[PDB]
């Protein structure tokens, strides 16, 4: 006798289509932060006639669950019998309850009971209530000084294949994108990942030089819209190009030696300047010509000695063209030229 609202009237008929009311509930989260479970539309029945005039308060309507499944529901539901508000009573786990259909009971509580029924839905909802992750404890790079802005950090000191950072999220089902965000905790201006897919890389924003800076260490921490990732350490070291040339103070020299002087005595000390590493770095010092056979250098040392069974003579000067190259292959050895202008002189 009482009717469920809203009544939507079936077409060409005048009946009412039967209600299944709809409720969401949020997987295993708590009835304190739920309640009152929403039910749309709101559950509500009213009196037919008499009540052609406005009810105000006291409908005198006895709500119920009179059924429902799966049978344990009553575990989880709590109707109130004049207000038909819905309490969840426990935190529902979707692993366990994925829906609950059941069925409502509207009565008179004046002693006729013409009861009236109407079905009530009840989705368990999946939530976003896992962290994302990266498939490795760390992360390690490699990337040429010499590469451009927009290369791809590389696994290897081979420099064949690009890092690959993994990041996932158990909400999201296998091979799909779980669209994360990616925090770089630093070096922001140096280095970007890719925004998309489940394999990101890093890139080059500005280039990068080994002689001002060789090693970056950072962190990256993974956002899925609710929960951070625990932050995943990266180390990128920045491999040497030959891009420094063996350097001399200045581009000639003047020095005086004097007719005492014999085999095996410092002429002068010549010292070159190359901030590349290792054999990029490593200095070579050669006289090229003008020595006459009166000087030689010390090829790793850049010392100018007098040449053995050699003996200065009072007038004589020299042009010598001396050397400075670097151990990397032929194909990148860089070199300079220093000019020492040798003259002998009486003590
Ligand atoms: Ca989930
Ligand atoms: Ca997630
Ligand atoms: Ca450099
Ligand atoms: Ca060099
Ligand atoms: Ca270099």
């Amino acid at each position: 006798s009482p009717m469920f609202l809203p009544c939507v009237l079936v077409p060409n008929t005048r009946d009412c289509r039967p209600l299944t009311y709809q409720a969401a509930i949020p997987e295993l989260r708590t009835p304190e932060e739920l309640n009152p479970i929403i039910v749309t539309p709101p559950i509500q029945a009213i009196d037919q006639d008499r009540n052609i005039q406005p009810p105000s308060d006291r409908p005198g309507i006895l709500y119920s669950i009179l059924v429902g499944t799966p049978e344990d529901y009553p575990r989880f539901f709590h109707m109130h019998p004049r207000t038909a508000e819905l309490s969840l009573l426990e935190p529902v786990n979707r692993d366990f309850h994925q829906k609950f259909d059941l069925v409502i009971k509207a009565e008179q509580d004046n002693g006729h009971p013409l009861p009236a029924f109407a079905g009530l839905h009840i989705e368990i909802l999946d939530e976003n209530n896992q962290s994302p992750y990266f498939t490795m404890p760390s992360y390690q790079g490699y990337i040429l000084e010499s590469a451009p802005v927009g290369a791809t950090i590389s696994d290897s000191l081979n420099l064949t294949s690009p890092l690959r950072i993994v990041a996932l999220d158990k909400d999201i089902e296998d091979t799909k994108d779980p669209e994360l965000h990616l925090f770089l905790n630093d070096y922001t201006s140096v280095f970007t990942v890719t925004q998309t897919g489940i394999t990101r890389y890093l890139t080059l924003l500005q280039p990068v030089d080994r002689e001002e800076q060789q090693t970056y260490t950072f962190s990256i921490t993974a956002f899925d819209g609710v929960q951070e990732s625990e932050p995943v350490i990266v180390n990128i070291q920045v491999m040497d190009a030959n891009d420094n040339t063996p350097t001399f103070p200045e581009i000639s020299y003047d020095v005086y030696v004097y007719t005492d002087m014999r085999p095996g005595d410092s002429v002068i000390q010549l010292t070159a300047v190359d901030a590349d590493e290792g054999s990029n770095g490593e200095i070579t010092y050669e006289i090229l010509v003008g020595a006459q056979g009166d000087f030689i250098i010390n090829k790793t040392t850049g010392l100018i000695t007098i040449a053995p069974g050699v003996e200065m003579i009072v007038g004589r000067t020299y042009a010598l063209t001396v050397q400075a190259a670097d151990n990397a292959p032929p194909a990148e050895r860089r070199n300079s030229i220093c000019t020492v202008y040798i003259e002998v002189l009486p003590p």
